[PDB]
């Protein structure tokens, strides 16, 4: 069983940790944790192409799209291998992470390890946002935090 | 050209940009960049097995070391994959690192992207130091700054 991990940082109090789990190479990632210091509501949770922190957040590029689709929510055919939809955030501002995708993979063309892993200022409108924007990004604003994503124990 | 980027940081002043490039899959690894805040002379710089820094740079566990070997140089036969010697600090506290590794790569089975690039307290002994400890980790001490290796453009 192939383990990974992802510590979230950024510049303001949004800080969390991520675990991803695939216990075999053709089957779904797991990927759990906790996320604070975010709005009440939900906030776009993305894997992007680089693993690049040079300059913040924005180093990280694009989200990862091998493929080169559209912008959809995870449970959609038409989504970037990075399209992790939304994490939703209680009123004390935690987001308790807990979910399970077969499009992501911690091995082989979908691998997401040395990538990063950003938690948005706004919802993901998952390519339904009507405007060009949604189709590219789900008008998801700003880099709260993010993260290489690591080789774990 | 596989492009791979770290960014180094710690509980104190050590920051430092490292890039990694390797033209091709079997061809040397080209890693340069610079450091900052680090005290005059030579510091341990290795490659660390996991890409974990959940509870700082000691989450990153021990020396990458896949084939099981004693600790060395980066010119020595018996060396761990992830030993890449020393970088020196000017009296300003610039290190300035320029090294080609033909044990390091960006691919297969000594593959670090993913693992924790780790800038040491003191220097390397490079397995030459004369103790038990020599051969382990090179007497380098404590972990200033460290980066998960992440993929970059």
């Amino acid at each position: 069983a192939t383990k990974a991990v992802c510590v979230l940082k950024g510049d303001g109090p949004v800080q969390g940790i991520i675990n991803f789990e695939q216990k075999e190479s053709n089957g779904p990632v797991k990927v759990w944790g906790s996320i604070k210091g975010l709005t009440e509501g939900l906030h776009g949770f993305h894997v992007h192409e680089f693993g690049d922190n040079t300059a913040g957040c924005t180093s990280a590029g694009p989200h990862f799209n091998p493929l080169s689709r559209k912008h959809g929510g995870p449970k959609d055919e038409e989504r970037h291998v990075g399209d992790l939809g939304n994490v939703t955030a209680d009123k004390d501002g935690v987001a308790d992470v807990s979910i399970e995708d077969s499009v992501i993979s911690l091995s082989g063309d979908h691998c997401i390890i040395g990538r990063t892993l950003v938690v948005h200022e706004k919802a993901d409108d998952l390519g339904k946002g009507g405007n060009e924007e949604s189709t590219k990004t789900g008008n998801a604003g700003s880099r709260l935090a993010c993260g290489v994503i690591g080789i774990a124990q």
